C-alpha cells in the first residue's frame, strides 16, 4: 500500500533492520531484498547500482513503485510521520527524534566494535545505557514508552539497539531494569514478535 | 518553554554551526553561549547545572525546555519556521539529502578534527560525495528540494563551508553545487553572519 514496496540491503540486519521492524509493526507487506543469498553478495550491489539511480551509491534502498528512497534515518521518519508512529505533539516528535540521533551514536560505536572492545564495553555502552534508563524513568504498568503514552520508531530503534547489541553481548540490560523491560515489552508486541522469532 | 533561546556549544563550529545558520537565515534572535574561561571546566560545569539527556552539545534551550541532538534541533527548528519541506515527500527528500551530508561531514570532520590521513576523504569520499550533491541538484533543475530553501540547503552550504575552510576550490569541478552555495552565501542573513563569525 503500496502497492509493491521492495526494500534493497544485504543480507543483515544492520542499516535495514528498523524499516524491517517498521514494516513488521505496521503490518505493511513487502518485498525484503537482500544481496548474498544468490552468492556473491559484492557483485549483486554492484548490479543493483547500476540498474537503481541511488543518490549516495548506498543502501538499505527503499523503493515504492519508481520512486527510490535512500538513508535509513530518513526512510524511518518518513514510515514513521506516515503512519503516525512519531508523537502525539510537535514537541514529543522532537524527542523521538532526539531518542533516535541518540541511538545512531551509540549504535554507530556497536557498528564500529561488531563489524569493524574495551572503550564501548566499559565506557560506551553502560554510559549510554544510563541514558535511556533515565529517560524512560523520566516518561515511565506494563507499557515501557521513551515518547509520550503511545509507541514511538524511538522506541524500536532503542530495542533495535539492544536487540543488535545482545547478539554479541546477551547480558547487557542486566543493570538497566527499565531498558531490560522495554526490550521485553517492545519484543512481545503482537506484530513484533512474530517477526523476531521467525527472522534468520 | 518561551522566550529565551539559549545555543550551547564550544567556542568552535562543529555540531552547532546548522542551527547557527538556521538561526540567522530566520533572523532568530539567541544567546549564542559557547564554551571557553576553562571550555574543559566550563562544560563540566554546564552538564552538572543542565539536565542533558545524553551529556553531549549541541544543546538548545528554550525558555526552561531542553532540546538536545543537532540533527532533531535542526528538524525541529525547519517545522517550527518552515523550511522543513513544501510537501511529505519533499520533506523526505531534504531528510535523505541532509543524512546524506552527514555521511560525508562525519568524514571531513574525522579527518579535519580528529587527525585522520587526509588522501582517503581528499580523493575518494569528497568528490564521489560532491558529484552526488552535484547530480541531485540537476534533478531539481538553486534549491536541492522544490521551489523554495529547505534545510538541506543550509546543510549542503554548511558542510562546504566548512570543508572550505581547510580545502578552498573544492568546488571548481562542481558548478551547481558552487552556485548553490554562492547563493545561499549571499542571502541577507546569512552574509551578515559570515561577515560578523569569527
Ligand atoms: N548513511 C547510512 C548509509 C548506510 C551505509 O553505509 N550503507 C552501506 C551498507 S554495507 C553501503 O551500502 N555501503 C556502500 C559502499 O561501501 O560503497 C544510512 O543510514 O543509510
Ligand atoms: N549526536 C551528535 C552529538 C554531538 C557531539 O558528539 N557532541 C560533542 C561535541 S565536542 C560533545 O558534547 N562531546 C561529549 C563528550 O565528549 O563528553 C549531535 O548531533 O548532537
Ligand atoms: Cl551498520
Ligand atoms: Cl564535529
Amino acid at each position: 500500500m503500496g502497492d509493491n514496496i521492495v526494500l534493497y540491503y544485504f543480507d543483515a540486519r544492520g542499516k535495514a533492520e528498523l524499516i524491517r521492524l517498521i514494516f513488521a509493526y505496521l503490518g505493511i507487506e513487502y518485498t525484503d531484498k537482500r544481496f548474498g543469498v544468490n552468492g556473491d553478495a559484492f557483485v549483486e550491489f554492484k548490479n543493483f547500482k547500476k540498474e537503481k539511480d541511488t543518490p549516495f551509491e548506498q543502501v538499505p534502498i527503499l523503493q515504492i513503485g519508481d520512486l527510490i528512497l535512500a538513508q535509513s534515518q530518513a526512510i524511518v521518519r518518513y514510515l514513521s510521520k506516515k503512519y503516525n508512529i512519531c508523537g502525539e505533539s510537535e514537541l514529543n516528535e522532537f524527542y523521538a527524534d532526539m531518542i533516535f540521533c541518540g541511538v545512531q551514536d551509540i549504535h554507530y560505536k556497536f557498528n564500529n566494535t561488531n563489524l569493524f572492545e574495551t572503550t564501548f564495553l566499559n565506557e560506551d555502552l553502560p554510559k549510554w545505557s544510563g541514558y535511556f534508563e533515565k529517560l524512560l524513568k523520566k516518561n515511565h504498568n506494563d507499557k515501557y514508552y521513551f515518547v509520550g503514552n503511545n509507541l514511538t520508531y524511538a522506541d524500536l530503534a532503542v530495542f533495535n539497539l539492544y536487540d543488535d547489541i545482545e547478539t554479541k553481548y546477551p547480558s547487557s540490560l542486566k543493570n538497566f531494569p527499565l531498558l531490560k523491560a522495554h526490550n521485553e515489552f517492545i519484543s512481545n508486541l503482537p506484530n513484533i514478535k512474530n517477526y523476531i522469532t521467525n527472522r534468520k
